[PDB]
């Protein structure tokens, strides 16, 4: 499997306010996205994505992906991947859960 840092998406020690400043453009699709490490939560990712809000308009959703140690990550813990790239593709198809689906990898 690809290493996570070969994926476009992949955006490793971002920090959460530079990538809602990124992710806030507003000629992003809804579902503009990429992959980081949490900030808050050592060892674990953050999957942030542009958002339209009936209330806030333009905002940025973070979700957050555990990282078990025996292997595998998830968001939520009935629904489980393999790896990054799995789960990437899997919130691509739909939202299950997420306030939209992925659409679009952050440009950069
Ligand atoms: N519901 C939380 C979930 C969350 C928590 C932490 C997190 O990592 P970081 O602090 O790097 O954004 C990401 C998402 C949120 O909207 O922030």
């Amino acid at each position: 499997m690809d290493s996570i840092q070969a994926e476009e998406w992949y955006f490793g020690k971002i920090t959460r306010r530079e990538s809602e400043r990124l992710l806030l453009n507003a000629e992003n699709p809804r579902g503009t996205f990429l992959v980081r490490e949490s900030e808050t939560v050592k060892g674990a990712y953050a999957l942030s994505v542009s958002d339209f809000d009936n209330a806030k308009g333009l905002n940025v959703k973070h979700y957050l992906i555990r990282k078990l140690d025996s292997g595998g990550f998830y968001i939520t813990s009935r629904t489980q991947f393999n790896s990054l790239q799995q789960l990437v593709a899997y919130y691509s198809k739909h939202a299950d859960g997420l306030s939209h689906r992925l659409t679009t990898v952050s440009p950069t």
